[PDB]
């Protein structure tokens, strides 16, 4: 019952600053363009102890599975290769990712009939807010 409040399908309804969030992770031009335009649909499942997050758009399809706290190896939609680890933290979702001495974070929380999403790298935050589907 860990996830309860995600598992879902859920569609994007409102961006901000996520262009600067690539720029700082280091998303080049067309892929920020392309990527940014993309309203995708995140699909959140648990099976077990397993979690798996599926997002959908006409830019990529990208799907994850994990155990919370059990790092895992992730190439993200914008190609960097990575490792993730995902932990529930007072309710918040928080998905910390680690290449080439870098660091980022995706928290995921509900909120009402929302799920926030908050992305952050070195003072660049985005907050991305998905409704049900
Ligand atoms: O709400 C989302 O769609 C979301 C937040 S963070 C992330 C992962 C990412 C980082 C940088 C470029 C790209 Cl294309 C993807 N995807």
């Amino acid at each position: 019952h860990m996830c309860d409040a995600f598992v879902g399908t859920w569609k994007l309804v409102s961006s901000e600053n996520f262009d600067d969030y690539m720029k700082e992770v280091g998303v080049g031009f067309a892929t920020r363009k392309v990527a940014g335009m993309a309203k995708p649909n995140m699909i959140i499942s648990v099976n077990g102890d397993v979690i798996t997050i599926k997002s959908e758009s006409t830019f990529k399809n990208t799907e994850i599975s994990f155990i919370l706290g059990q790092e895992f190896d992730e190439v993200t939609a914008d190609d960097r290769k990575v490792k993730s680890t995902i932990t529930l933290d007072g309710g918040v979702l928080v998905h910390v990712q680690k290449w080439d001495g870098k660091s980022t974070t995706i928290k995921r929380k509900r909120e009402d009939d929302k799920l926030v999403v908050e992305c952050v790298m070195k003072g660049v935050t985005s907050t991305r807010v998905y409704e049900r589907a």
